[PDB]
């Protein structure tokens, strides 16, 4: 049994996580460095119910009901109360490493590790720990109460237990899991991140108008979004960063970043967060 | 000014084109081969149009309003009643030629010649015809009525003229039109496809179950579809022929097919059309 979820990182992937573990009634154990941190955790979640409150979503009695639940520490030997730690920290590796050495340390033997992450090798990880057929990888997404799926990415020695297991605490969580064996960019990012990257190629190579190319995809095929306007939400430094990634992990110029990624990212051409990426915004 | 459109071809797309003219009040001049093709293009826009009756969508008096705008042939002279005429009989090239050169026969020196296509080199095209700056491509999206956009494709030598007027028709017919410089998959099929294609890859490699990649997409990305069902409803046999000439026309292993992708087809498991591609379906 699963009632109680270790949580190290108490940033937005970590309340994210926190809260969605909470409103389910399960017991969140959360981890960080200051008390700043951690609070600052417990105040997004506040937050964040205090707008569900507000749209007549459930309710003032389980807002109250779910942060009981939250136990919100700054020691790491915390997580012996806990039957399974989520890593969520940071895309650093070595840094990475260090936590999840750490984490390995203090919980006993029989203790899921997981690590949450977009890029970085489920097996290389799991290989730091001792017992590496107790780890799995993760990768929830971007706004985490209301996304409604998680990669579970096994890494070469997670075993099939271990995956039963995180695979049902997902679905406990209400979101559908996606089971994918260790790959460079797992499924979503691998399939999606390309094709934003041959948008690029697209405008780099003059065939059409970064607006019509976003118009052809939102209404040929219905996307929400278009790839370019997608790109510039993202990030186009973290865009080009998957791509160099996919390029390096598989050695194949299939997938060659985009040149035109490349000029804007030297630019400092970067999206919406610093205001100008593929177009231009308000600031 | 253009108030009079012909239109080679009268199967899906063209009576999808005439019907799309005629419910803004513009003339078609429909031709086909038999007078069964014919009135047959005909049915359809009278029970496409019943549909929309049904469905409080003016109008019964509107229905009775576009007809009349169609006048339906079987010569080919009948062209000359007319401002533009678009092609929409076949992607088969050597007959695609014989029908624009026939069309180029007869019409006059200033009147625009369109063809609709997914693939066929809007230049190599407009090069068969006395005048190639009168020459455009157009590709239209499969159930025409509603789909509101358009590739507008220039072959090299499409002047500015015939690419304004066209882009004005466009307009008038209530949809979006995208320019694009003539190139391999223009911009819809050139992003979507080769992520269709990874699609297969991924399931190709082992990572993850059809639906699991499938559900990656939708809940990920907010995809409507995902890429595989896709693939599915639009044909494997369509798809790989589409990478192929990517592949092909850019001389670059970046487009490789898939390579269960290319199984598939060898098979004869096309997608819905014969009901078994990817998923196996009722029949
Ligand atoms: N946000 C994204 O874009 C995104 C998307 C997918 C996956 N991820 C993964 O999740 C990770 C967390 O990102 P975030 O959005 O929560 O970042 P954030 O900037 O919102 O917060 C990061 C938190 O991690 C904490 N932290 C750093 N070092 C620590 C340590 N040694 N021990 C305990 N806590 C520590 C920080 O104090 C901070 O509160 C990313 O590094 C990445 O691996 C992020
Ligand atoms: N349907 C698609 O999947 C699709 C998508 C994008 C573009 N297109 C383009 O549009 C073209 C038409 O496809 P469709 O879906 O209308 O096909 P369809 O099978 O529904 O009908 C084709 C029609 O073209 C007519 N035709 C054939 N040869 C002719 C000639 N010499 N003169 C006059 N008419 C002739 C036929 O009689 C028939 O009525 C395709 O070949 C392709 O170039 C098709």
């Amino acid at each position: 049994s699963i009632r109680t979820v270790g949580i190290v990182g108490a940033g937005t992937m970590g309340n994210g996580i926190a809260q969605a573990c909470a409103v389910v009634g399960l017991n969140v154990v959360m981890v960080d460095i200051s008390d700043a941190a951690v609070q600052k955790g417990v105040a997004t979640v506040a937050s964040s119910l205090d707008r569900l409150i507000k749209k007549e979503k459930l309710t003032e009695a389980d807002k109250a009901s779910a942060l009981a639940r939250i136990k919100g520490s700054t020691s790491y030997d915390d997580l012996k109360a806990t039957d399974i730690v989520i890593e969520a920290a940071t895309e650093n590796y070595d840094l990475k490493v260090k936590i999840l050495k750490q984490i390995d340390g203090i919980v006993g033997e029989n203790v899921i590790i997981a690590s949450n992450t977009s890029s970085i090798s489920i097996t290389k990880l799991a290989a730091v720990t001792s017992r590496a057929d107790r780890f799995i990888g993760m990768h929830f997404f971007n706004p985490v109460p209301v996304m409604a799926l998680v990669e579970l990415i096994r890494g070469l020695q997670t075993s099939d237990t271990t995956h039963a297991a995180v695979e049902a605490l997902s679905k406990q969580l209400g979101k559908y899991p996606i089971t994918v064996k260790n790959s460079p960019g797992f499924v979503v990012n691998r399939i999606l991140c390309p094709m934003i990257n041959e948008a690029f190629c697209v405008l780099g190579e003059g065939l059409a108008s970064p607006e019509e190319i976003d118009e052809g995809m939102k209404l040929g095929c219905n996307h929400p979004i278009g790839p370019l306007a997608l790109a510039d939400m993202i990030g186009l430094d973290t865009m080009l960063a998957v791509m160099e990634v996919l390029y390096t992990e598989f050695a194949d110029p299939k997938y060659r970043p985009a040149m035109l990624m490349r000029e804007m990212v030297a630019a400092g051409y970067l999206g919406r967060k610093t205001g100008r990426g593929v177009y231009v915004y308000s600031k």
